[PDB]
């Protein structure tokens, strides 16, 4: 057979190769000095999807025969829990792959060596429950609200000429979001128009449709009715049936029934004094005439997600067949008007008394890079949520790493002769991160390690690699803080994934063709 089977060192190399390739591209992306890449692929690949976020591309493609896609895959969970914020975990994991050659030199029991992960277990556990992340965030928080981590996530990000401002707004959003609400009811999109502003925060929900061109322009003191049951009429669950009659006269009654549906809609809508009908699904037309006549606006097929958020925003109802008006509903009235943004016409539901949910309408010149806003906004949303939840962070800019490197170095000898070697390799691995951030900086790296190691060993924890400074600076001042989450999950994830590669010996796969 053509099945590819590898054992021992050959199998290890497969693992050896995968980590290295990822690191150069990944390494370049990091933080303030990080870079954007464009990936063009043939079908099914439309163009070059440029991505500031490392994770997205990794998730998207399982390009070649080298194993790794699974490795790539895990990081997503870390982002759900946290992120992000900026890719870093993978590179460090990759470097760990490095010593095993010296490990061939170890020429003893590699599995004995794996005792490293327990050490990592230690290493990971210790900063966890040890040392410090973040103090106050009084809340909502005047100032602490942003110009920080949002900008750091954004840092590697291409967007942040304008982007830092975008990232900054995110904290306002988090502030509105705060409470036991969980994460829900926030809607985002971007727009094809220019404004230095680059984006808008809407006090309510933004949607895009028209009931009828006919109908009224804007609605005030709007009575909002959401309907589960679209207006469509006739059939049931017996078609009952395609049909014929004891004279055309009989048909007259059938025509009459539609009127009943119509009349019912007209009768109670008026009592409400009805302004708007949002039907997350197609509507049946007699109301179409009646509404336009009415002073009311329908949104035929207003898709569901925004309907639910709009529930959170408004007061709602229970809708609910046509008994749905009124108090069955709760309609919120600031103003619902269809406006032109630029550009495409959207409907703005606003002055929601609730305030629990809002929207962000991005504005951009336009393009896939505008779609970079698409790359962008998501990144921004997750990090903020984590920061709010954790109530814990860490000094960014290489601070954390340098400290861990110092502490970890103690660890190998803290461990025994065999174990020391493994544990020490783990610690040294810590060193690259100082090399990388600084390297993106444009400053000489070797000096970077030395100065940074001195400042950190000092215990001035806050000192990090200040790219701006070009040396090591006070991260606290800069505001680069890493979520407590990012560091923790990376430590844990890194050990396990690395071991799995190493733990497995005989790698088996069949030839595609």
């Amino acid at each position: 057979a053509g099945a590819d089977e590898e054992r021992a060192e050959t199998a290890r190399l497969s693992s050896f190769i995968g980590a290295i390739a990822i690191g150069d591209l990944v390494k370049s992306t990091l933080g303030p000095k990080g870079m954007d890449k464009i990936l063009l692929s043939s079908g099914r690949d439309a163009s070059l999807m440029v991505t500031n976020d490392g994770a997205t591309i990794l998730k998207n493609i399982g390009v070649d025969n080298p194993a790794a896609k699974v490795l790539v895959d895990m990081s997503r969970v870390q982002d759900d829990e946290v992120g992000d914020g900026t890719t870093s975990v993978t590179v460090l994991a990759a470097e760990l792959l490095r010593e095993a050659e010296s490990l061939i030199a170890k020429k003893i029991h590699p599995q004995t060596i794996i005792a490293g992960w327990r050490e990592a277990t230690k290493a990971a556990r210790q900063a966890l429950l040890n040392s410090a992340v973040d103090h106050g965030s009084d809340e909502v928080k005047f100032r602490q609200d942003l110009m920080n981590i949002a900008g750091t996530t954004l840092s590697s990000k291409l967007l942040t000429h304008h982007k830092d401002h975008f990232t900054k707004l995110a904290v306002e959003a988090v502030l509105r979001l705060k409470g036991s609400g969980n994460l829900e009811a926030i809607h985002v999109i971007k727009k094809l128009g220019g404004s230095l502003a680059d984006s808008y925060l809407d006090e309510g929900f933004l949607l895009d449709k028209k009931i009828g061109v006919n109908q009224p322009k804007r609605i005030e003191n709007a009575k909002i009715l959401i309907a589960n049951t679209g207006m469509d009429t006739d059939k049931i669950k017996i078609f009952g049936s395609r049909v014929r009659v004891d004279s055309t006269a009989k048909v007259a009654e059938i025509e009459h029934a539609e009127k009943e549906k119509m009349k019912e809609k007209v009768e109670r809508i008026l009592k409400h004094g009805i302004n708007c009908f949002i039907n997350r699904q197609l509507i049946y037309n007699y109301p179409e005439q009646l509404f336009g006549a009415a002073g009311v606006m329908a949104i035929e097929h207003a898709d569901f997600v925004g309907v639910e958020r709009l529930a959170l925003v408004t007061g709602g109802e229970i809708a609910s067949t046509f008994d749905h008006p009124e108090l069955v509903k709760l309609g919120s009235c600031k103003l619902i008007e269809e406006v032109m943004i630029g550009e495409d016409k959207l409907i703005h539901f606003s002055g929601v008394a609730l305030g629990e949910a809002c929207t962000i309408v991005l504005r951009g010149a336009t393009q896939q890079i505008l779609d970079e806003a698409e790359r962008s906004l998501h990144d921004a949303l997750c990090v903020l949520a984590q920061t709010v939840k954790d109530s814990r962070t860490v000094y960014g800019g290489g601070c954390s790493e340098m400290l861990m490197a110092h502490a970890v170095t103690q660890l190998a000898s803290r461990t025994p002769g065999k174990e020391a070697v493994a544990m020490e390799s783990y610690a040294k691995a810590l060193r690259m991160l100082p090399t990388i951030i600084a390297d993106n900086a444009g400053y000489d790296s070797a000096d970077l390690v030395a100065q940074l190691r001195a400042a950190h060993s000092e215990g001035k924890t806050t000192a990090g690699l200040d790219m701006k400074e070009g040396t090591i600076g006070d991260m606290s001042v800069l505001g680069i803080t890493e979520s407590f989450q990012v560091k923790r999950q990376v430590l844990l994830s890194a050990a396990e994934a690395a071991e799995v590669i190493l733990r497995v010996d005989n790698i088996i796969k069949a030839a595609p063709r």
